[PDB]
């Protein structure tokens, strides 16, 4: 589809058997999701943006479905105020910017 | 143009007569630029990102050309990690997400 940007580009995602709302965010290299207790091993990481850094847990090869489109890749889990779908997954669903 | 996301969507902008590089950021409501000199009056404002809140200078009705497309809108100036073009200006140049 085509999503205009009058409002935040929020979409439903499925990850770890849960449905959630997340931003399609061309400004994020990677994907960052609200605290959730995923199984498996993880690696600590610190990521920075406006206001400074937050601590997150890096999970690799996680299955995620973004508005019907399947993808698999790294997800960072931590105290983010919004779920952020980054370019690592936006490429996998064929998402582009156009003007 | 159509912009894929395997790389950061960085474009050249012109603001205040000077060229800069900026990131097309669909996850940003607002446009925030690193510290710079801009003519005209400004108002102190607060903005929140992934890591907390920062103080910025708000410039309204500022001419800014993005990848050859003209916009006139609000530009926030402050200690953002990188120059980001937010939805307030992406809508003006007709930018949409497509997949
Ligand atoms: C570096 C360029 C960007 C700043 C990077 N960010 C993406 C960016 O879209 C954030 C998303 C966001 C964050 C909090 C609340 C809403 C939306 N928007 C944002 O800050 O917008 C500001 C201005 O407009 C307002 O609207 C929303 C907030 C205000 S990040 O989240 O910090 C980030 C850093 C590192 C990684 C890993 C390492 O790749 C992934 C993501």
């Amino acid at each position: 589809p085509q999503i205009t940007l009058w409002k935040r580009p929020l979409v439903t995602i499925k990850i770890g058997g849960q449905l959630k709302e997340a931003l399609l965010d061309t400004g994020a290299d990677d994907t960052v999701l609200e605290e959730m207790n995923l199984p498996g091993r993880w690696k600590p990481k610190m990521i920075g943006g406006i206001g400074g850094f937050i601590k997150v847990r890096q999970y690799d090869q996680i299955l995620i479905e973004i508005c019907g489109h399947k993808a698999i890749g790294t997800v960072l889990v931590g105290p983010t105020p919004v779920n952020i779908i980054g370019r690592n997954l936006l490429t996998q669903i064929g998402c582009t910017l156009n003007f």
